[PDB]
């Protein structure tokens, strides 16, 4: 009915997917584009059965995604970082068309404005800041969403529950807080702060009170959930940072990364703007998926581990 009309890029995505089914779950009609060569038929099916409406193409089409932004209200991009810069397609596209009423870009993660990272890693989150700058230039209605950590993919990396191993490998201290949240809400929260009036033009980040963490409390809670005692294996900073500097790309990324959450906490270093709008006080009939109940979620029907691409 008056539902606005939702496109999603990169719906077929690890995180991506959550924005499609939440959309469709809240109403929204539904446009997800996919490539052509797709090894996500299943996938598709699944989203088709639930009432998306699916669009294979390429991002190189720049008429189609023209005559496409026409039909629809909000872009949601949720590309993976190889992809970053190629959001200059859908940006064009949305200019040329006029009508998008709001565009959140692929961020997802940290709060790239106000943080900054090793090397391997702060070359990539600069390709986001990139498309931020151009949103903001040709004046486009935004959210930018700093979800934080992805749950599910870090307490897989980090506990590596699926692992009968004796030992936990902490990175630095191990007592660096860092706020995580189930990829299931981040996708129902994304959809909800697009069509609200309160997140136009603002930076949205997703810290739950419930959610705030070190990697020596996670693993804590862990050996209490499955009865279990891990004996705690540090790797250094400093040899975190060498790491960075001699090993070749891609592999330095995910270090860079460990280093940027887990020993240097970016994404509980920073105290809220004024501007800044937290999630979680949004709604209440709404909540995020808190970390007890996670953990309890991998005792009882734990997700499969993932791994971002690069
Ligand atoms: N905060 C965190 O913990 C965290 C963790 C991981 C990722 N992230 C962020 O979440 C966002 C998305 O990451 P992701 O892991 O969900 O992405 P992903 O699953 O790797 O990829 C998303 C989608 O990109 C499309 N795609 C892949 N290669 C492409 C190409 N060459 N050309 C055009 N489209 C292509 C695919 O869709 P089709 O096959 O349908 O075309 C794919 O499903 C990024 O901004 C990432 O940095 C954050």
């Amino acid at each position: 009915g008056m539902k606005s009309k939702i496109l999603i890029f990169g719906g077929t995505g690890y995180i991506g997917n959550h924005m499609v089914k939440g959309s469709l779950k809240l109403g929204h009609p539904t446009y997800v584009f996919t490539r052509p060569n797709s090894s996500k038929t299943t996938l598709l099916d699944e989203f088709q059965s639930l009432g998306a409406i699916i669009v294979k193409g390429e991002l190189d089409e720049h008429e189609k995604l023209v005559e496409l932004m026409k039909k629809v209200d909000v872009v949601i991009s949720a590309l993976a970082f190889p992809q970053i810069l190629d959001q200059f397609k859908i940006l064009e596209a949305i200019k040329v068309a006029g009508n998008i009423k709001r565009f959140l870009p692929s961020d997802f993660g940290v709060e790239e404005d106000r943080i900054n990272a090793l090397p391997p890693f702060e070359a990539l989150i600069e390709r986001k800041r990139m498309i931020r700058r151009a949103i903001e230039e040709a004046n486009i209605p935004y959210t930018y969403v700093s979800a934080n950590c992805f749950a599910s993919y870090f307490i897989n990396y980090l506990l590596r529950p699926y692992d009968p191993k004796d030992e936990i490998t902490v990175y630095g201290t191990g007592e660096a807080k860092f706020a995580m949240n189930y990829e299931q809400d981040i996708g129902l929260y994304t959809i909800k702060v697009a069509t609200d009036p309160r997140a136009l033009n603002r930076v949205v980040i997703y810290r739950p009170s419930t959610n705030i963490i070190t990697q020596l409390e996670l693993i804590s809670r862990w050996e209490k959930k499955i009865g279990k005692k891990f004996k705690k294996i540090h790797v250094p900073e400093e040899e975190i940072v060498a790491l960075t500097k001699e090993l070749p790309e891609p592999e330095n990324i995910p270090i860079a990364i460990l280093h940027c959450l887990f020993i240097d906490g970016a994404t509980m270093s920073y105290d809220f703007k004024e501007n800044d709008v937290e999630a979680s006080t949004l709604y209440p009939e709404l909540k995020f998926t808190t970390i007890d109940e996670l953990l309890d979620i991998f005792v009882h029907d734990p997700p499969p581990p993932a791994s971002a691409a690069f």
